[PDB]
């Protein structure tokens, strides 16, 4: 339902989200190759991709995650990790929204992911536009799973149209503004939005649209099941803000869903 | 190189033991389906399976499993749950050898395994004899993962020869006895024994020979990865008492690869 290159990419950012969990990037020196336990990013390590940048806890809303170049795709990846803990992260789950007429205007966003995400830009833009210009031929891309999920999103809306086309690719990521937000991602130039969602997964439900949030569109929803292998013809493309039918539905919702896209993600072996 | 008969049977041994770290089982009522998160168990679900009897913290050793009894495919399976926490217990385990001519002769075998079993061996007996009774025709299997595959070894050396035939499957399995021993479950009829080991998992690894430990013959060894699904062209038979060339090779050993056993074990989503 999508091509086998669209596939292969899905596939690929899917495990740069890993990494931001499983890789030793702890307080890892700049230019060290990028590798993961567990076998959470292999296609990351069959790759020439380096670390050229990492942060932890960085800013108001211990923001962490990595920049990476990757000159075997010629991609200038920026992964943003979620939660430690997941579960937990999803209890302590706030719905407050946000004026961000900056990004849009009438776009309202989570406060706590574009807090989050303001107070780090400042730094990690600088990092990334030395970048593009080192590599002007390489897809810049921004990535997350879960809350990473969030935070790439946010600065994908936040850092277009400065010069480069800013890709992003979020897995089981929560709906992170108003329906004005949504809207905006759908349309937005400079770059296109990868929503990934799988079966059931809980994440991409919350906040509720009850409380005035809403999903940007199209979804790329993930039909096979948990702990199953991925296959093209088990992603299914569904148009629409908001669009049902896909991992919006009307079922009981699922944690270890989340933990599943392509592979092992949002924990490590 | 296995025939698909015995590969499917693998894997329905896989997820009894998988079951035992995440099926609902802590209180459960004997009668309940038996079920599990994380699709864990999805043969073990497909299947008339219900609880015999489930005991947690139970003896000496604080050891924890399920009784249960399958009409789909006619079995009485006793699976037996592996630590809580893995990496500690590799950490802590102590390589001490203790005497037990009860169980063949010569043979010596892991005191903390073995002391754990005798501690719980006659309440098991019992259950899993009313089973036998109730159910003549029943293939009685016991099974576990990880040190619930240690006891799974130990109980049924232990218990043959009581004119029921006990075949065990073990994952990830220590070593549990020395030479004498491992020659014992080489040869004892009444059941066979079904070792299986994956890559380099540094549990079948444990004790070390060095301190007197030895393993029993033949060794089902997972050649696929970690995270990757296991087809039956993927698993080896090495034939010979502490053959090398299986899981025991010299390279340095991995503790994921101790969580994958044709899925996800050992741990739940
Ligand atoms: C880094 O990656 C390259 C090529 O992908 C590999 O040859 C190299 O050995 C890795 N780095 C180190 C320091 O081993
Ligand atoms: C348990 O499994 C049986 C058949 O496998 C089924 O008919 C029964 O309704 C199930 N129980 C529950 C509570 O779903
Ligand atoms: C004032 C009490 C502290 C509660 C912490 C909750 C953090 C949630 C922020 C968010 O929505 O991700
Ligand atoms: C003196 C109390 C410490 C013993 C803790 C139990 C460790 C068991 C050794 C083993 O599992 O092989």
């Amino acid at each position: 339902e999508v091509s086998q290159d669209l596939f292969n990419q899905f596939n690929l950012f899917a495990q740069y989200s890993a990494a931001a969990y499983c890789g030793k990037n702890n307080d890892a020196p700049a230019g060290t190759n990028i590798t993961c336990t567990g076998n959470a990013c292999p296609e990351v390590e069959k790759a020439d991709a380096t670390f050229l940048y990492s942060f932890e806890d960085s800013g108001v809303g211990d923001v962490t995650g990595f920049l990476a170049l990757d000159n075997t795709n010629k991609l200038i990846v920026l992964s943003f990790r979620g939660s430690r803990s997941i579960e937990n992260w999803i209890g302590n789950l706030n719905f407050d929204l946000k004026e961000i007429n900056d990004i849009c205007s009438g776009c309202r966003g989570h406060d706590g992911f574009t807090s989050s995400w303001r107070s780090v830009a400042d730094t990690l833009r600088q990092k990334v536009e030395d970048a593009v210009r080192e590599h002007p031929d390489y897809r810049v891309v921004f990535t997350g799973h879960s809350l990473g999920g969030a935070l790439a999103t946010v600065a994908g809306a936040d850092l277009r149209g400065n010069g480069y086309d800013i890709d992003v690719f979020s897995y089981g990521a929560p709906r992170v503004g108003n329906r004005a937000f949504a809207e905006f991602l759908t349309v937005q130039t400079g770059g296109t939005l990868y929503r990934i969602t799988h079966t059931n997964d809980i994440v991409p439900r919350l906040p509720p649209r009850e409380f005035g949030y809403s999903h940007s569109s199209p979804e790329y929803w993930i039909k096979s099941g948990t702990l199953v292998p991925v296959t093209r013809n088990d992603i299914v493309k569904i148009e629409g803000i908001d669009a049902t039918g896909g991992n919006n539905q009307p079922n009981i919702p699922d944690i270890p869903a989340h933990l599943w896209y392509f592979g092992l993600i949002g924990t490590c072996l």
